[PDB]
């Protein structure tokens, strides 16, 4: 073991954090300098690089962070659950609240000028979209539905959710129909998804 | 009438087509500032209050581009076309984005910036195109059984499929990816599963 480890992941984390906490205005990713981020982090510019090589590492570990912790949450409760539909709308809309800055940076950064940052959040909804379709073979109620056709049915799923982020950001227009809010809508949106799964004949 | 007028509209549109230059490979506009926005453009810092009060004007303006091309195309192709409006409607779109990527990209990463009113500005043009599909499909009545706020929620479904497939089409596709995962095949694939669902679906509880 490299000695004082913790020492170095308190100043990683921290490092992280003065990234989100600059994101949380709607700043760019790519828009950050390495000083407002190593100040923030209270150590001097030069030990930024015993942490990271550059700003892109920087971003590559805020992508990573979603992956041991959200994404193993959506696959948990699948095993227990109607109601799953209710539960992963729950589980999304939760994770979002507790964990603003970094979903819309997930989002937004899609559209950022990092490749590297691009590709790793692609990867990341991926696998969230994989352990799905492969739930949804497990849980078997769309036999009819081969491997192909669940990987487009998980993807339109996975959008339907995340792609709504957009407007849980700002307080709903208070003439907003309640089939209309945020969490009905994609909730009604999921209940028609499966509804429409056993009516479809999957790909040509 | 205002003097100069099309010289005006000239200068206008080299501030916003320089703001939409200096965001093509993936700045956010709020990091823009006003004096890189006008020396790109070739104008003196002061002549940018001659169009915008501030840089949300702007990105105002940048929005209110798409609301008089893009949007009656879609609905223009309604008019026409079993099984042939939802391939012209996605090629429509993703031609639309070939020709005008800053746009579309602007369009879809603002939608989490910093400025409220442009926020709001894209929740609005995204949701008077919702309303069109909404429209369109009463008027077709191909799902009769369907009411008004129905049609709402499945409208803002389809558009919402084609519009946040947009991450798909930036970069080239993975040499190993599958032909039904390319981005105009699966928003191909899952619009016609909708319009399938479309049938089988009572609506609202
Ligand atoms: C800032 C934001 C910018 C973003 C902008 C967003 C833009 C949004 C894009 C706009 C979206 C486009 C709107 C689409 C509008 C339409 O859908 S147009 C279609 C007319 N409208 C309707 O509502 C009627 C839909 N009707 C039906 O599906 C059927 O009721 C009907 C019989 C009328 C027509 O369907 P049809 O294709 O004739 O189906 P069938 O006769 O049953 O069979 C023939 C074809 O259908 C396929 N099929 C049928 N059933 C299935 C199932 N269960 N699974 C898979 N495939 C099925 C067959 O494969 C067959 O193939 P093909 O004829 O080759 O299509
Ligand atoms: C970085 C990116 C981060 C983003 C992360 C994104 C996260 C993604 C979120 C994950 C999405 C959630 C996972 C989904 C997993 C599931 O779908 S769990 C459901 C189990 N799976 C299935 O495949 C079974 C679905 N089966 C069915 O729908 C039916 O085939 C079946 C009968 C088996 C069960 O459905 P059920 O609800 O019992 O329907 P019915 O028995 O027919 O009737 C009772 C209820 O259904 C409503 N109903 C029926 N028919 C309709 C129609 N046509 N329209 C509207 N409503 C209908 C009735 O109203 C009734 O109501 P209720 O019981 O209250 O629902």
């Amino acid at each position: 073991a490299s000695p004082r480890a913790e020492q170095k992941q308190q100043t990683r984390h921290a490092l992280m954090s003065a990234a989100r906490h600059l994101m949380e205005s709607g700043r760019g990713f790519g828009s950050l300098s390495l000083r407002e981020v190593t100040r923030a982090a209270g150590i001097v510019p030069a030990g930024f690089y015993r942490h990271f090589s550059d700003m892109d590492q920087l971003g590559l570990a805020l992508v990573a962070e979603v992956d041991e912790t959200f994404r193993a949450t959506l696959r948990a409760v699948r095993r227990n659950e109607g109601g799953l539909i209710d539960a992963s709308v729950r589980i999304f809309l939760d994770a979002v609240g507790a964990n603003r800055s970094q979903f819309l940076f997930l989002a937004r950064e899609q559209y950022g000028g990092s490749l590297p940052i691009r590709q790793a959040i692609a990867s990341l909804r991926q696998r969230i979209t994989d352990d799905l379709a492969a739930d949804l073979a497990l849980l078997n109620k769309m036999p009819h539905l081969d491997g192909a056709a669940l990987d487009v049915f998980a993807d339109l799923v996975v959008k339907t959710v995340f792609a709504t982020l957009p407007e849980l950001i700002d307080p709903p227009a208070a003439d907003l129909p309640p089939h209309l809010m945020p969490a009905a809508k994609i909730t009604h949106q999921l209940r028609f998804i499966m509804i429409g799964g056993k009516h479809w004949h999957g790909l040509p």
